[PDB]
């Protein structure tokens, strides 16, 4: 028993981590077989970043300008290009640590653990959600640029997010391993609002199912409600709208503990419509919205 | 920006996880030079665990009756003792992977990361305290025992927690990797109640120090307190007393955002009397008592 916001173990991700130097913006790159990836700023002196042409910066740069060190030894830079917002670099050796590994664009509701790095270094692990509004809620101070975002299924690491900007509002923009932004956000030191933060109402339905299995069961109520008229109340408290497919992801939840999804759906609108009345679920006294219904199954099953 | 529960990256862990065999029961091991540590119970039958005499049960066991595998290869057993409440299995063989290491017995308050693994797998890595009633509130199921606790120093792993006990109430015990429970529990099925798992004090300031530096100050107020004062306050809501030593570990945080320590024991001598009023704190609607005045420099200045 017992719940716990829970990381992926970050041996796998540790072994692609080097430091990455372009002038004197240091930050730091992920190493799969013979490409280092990191974020195209590294080329930019903060004042390009108000405003950086990329294409025009990236012709005075060379290989030989890109000083790439995976722990205390230099790796040799044979080629580079820009793909969107991310620069890969081709090194002339494969990391022997390489795992199996997939570039995917997660889904805003996805969760993934993040390796915070400065100069190459692991620092600490944490678990994210891409929120609904395409930024996360991160730990990331200057140097920790290109940390990565992943899953790991097994063997096979999901890299889903690389570290490139945080907002004034002192919340977090990245792109996939692609280059591409999650959200419309740009890689410019510019006028970058994030929209609303809304709750991701499956990933706090899954956490009630979690509580349910783990002892925490005061919330539960006589009530039942329907998807239209929970999604009023949904409305009402900023939560994303719930569909018939979140219902049917949480239906192995459902099945186990005997509770039907519309039922959980009738707990949670009393629980926004009324409080917490200074109560805890699961050692929270907030709605938890960054389990998936796949993180609850996988953390009361004890998946390896 | 930003400040998250944060783990140490689990890799140099990772590298120690064998799993444990002993007739039907599958558990973890810890593999550091050439020994293997695991919990005692791992030689019980489920029925032994109502009143086990562990001496007389490890009588009938041998070398070989030890089945240890390190991924998909066997290690061979030469020899087996036990000391307190943990088996130390001498293998023939030092771990390749075995970290720089040492063994420390941590006081309440202070705070680890956990490395979940099953069948020697790791799952999950969270962050834990050594609660003042010397629990942990972890996320441990079946096959979990043997899971160990850590800080890291840089490249030496302290390892402070092996997970063995869970609690009729789901909170867990366990030993340092000396063997020793911590607290008064024992590795026996039996009725053992937690006592008051009281706030820790001075990670609460810490994190409350995390929050001023991170943006979150709508909490200071215009009072300052004593430390006599405070602790009337703290009595009588099952907070630790906070001593001068607490105050001196502060210093640091207190230097870097200007408040004084006696000033945020004012600011928290509120929240506890007034409440958060449906307002949250770095993210939280509870005051956040495991992160240590350690932990919130840490992740503030981003240590690797
Ligand atoms: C995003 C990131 O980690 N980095 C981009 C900014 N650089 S830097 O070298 O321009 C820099 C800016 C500000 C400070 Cl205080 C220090 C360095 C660092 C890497
Ligand atoms: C603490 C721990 O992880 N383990 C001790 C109990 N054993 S077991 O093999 O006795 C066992 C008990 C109950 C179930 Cl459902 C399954 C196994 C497992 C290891």
């Amino acid at each position: 028993s017992g719940f716990r916001k829970m990381a992926f173990p970050s041996g796998k991700v540790e072994g692609c981590m080097v430091q990455v130097t372009c002038g004197t913006t240091t930050l730091n790159g992920l190493w799969l077989d013979d490409v280092v990836y990191c974020p195209r700023h590294v080329i930019c002196t903060s004042e390009d970043m108000l405003n950086p042409n990329y294409e025009d910066l990236l012709i005075r740069k060379s290989n030989h300008n890109f000083l790439v060190q995976a722990g205390n030894v230099q790796l040799r830079v044979i080629g580079h290009s820009m793909q969107n917002c991310v620069l890969k670099l081709k090194v002339d050796t494969a990391n022997p640590k390489t795992p199996k590994y997939k570039f995917v664009r997660i889904q805003p509701g996805q969760t993934f653990s993040v390796l915070a790095c400065y100069n190459g270094s692991p620092s600490g692990v944490y678990q994210c959600a891409m929120r609904p509004n395409f930024t996360i809620k991160g730990s990331f101070l200057n140097g920790s640029c290109g940390s990565v975002g992943f899953n790991i299924d097994y063997d096979c690491v999901s890299f889903c997010y690389m570290h490139h900007m945080e907002l004034p509002t002192g919340v977090h923009a990245g792109t996939d391993l692609e280059g591409n932004f999650y959200g419309p956000f740009v890689d410019r030191q510019t006028a970058q609002a994030a929209g609303t933060d809304t709750t991701i109402t499956v990933n706090v339905l899954a956490w009630l199912y979690a509580a349910v299995i783990n002892g925490d069961r005061w919330f539960l109520n006589r009530f039942t409600t329907t998807l239209n008229d929970f999604n009023l109340v949904a409305m009402k408290y900023n939560y994303e709208p719930l569909t018939q497919d979140h219902v049917d992801i949480l239906g192995p939840l459902s099945a186990q503990t005997g509770i039907a999804v519309l039922d959980m759906c009738a707990s949670l609108k009393e629980l926004l419509q009324n409080g917490m009345n200074g109560r805890t679920i699961l050692g929270s006294a907030l709605l938890e919205d960054e389990f998936t219904p796949f993180d609850v199954v996988r953390q009361c099953s004890g998946v390896t």
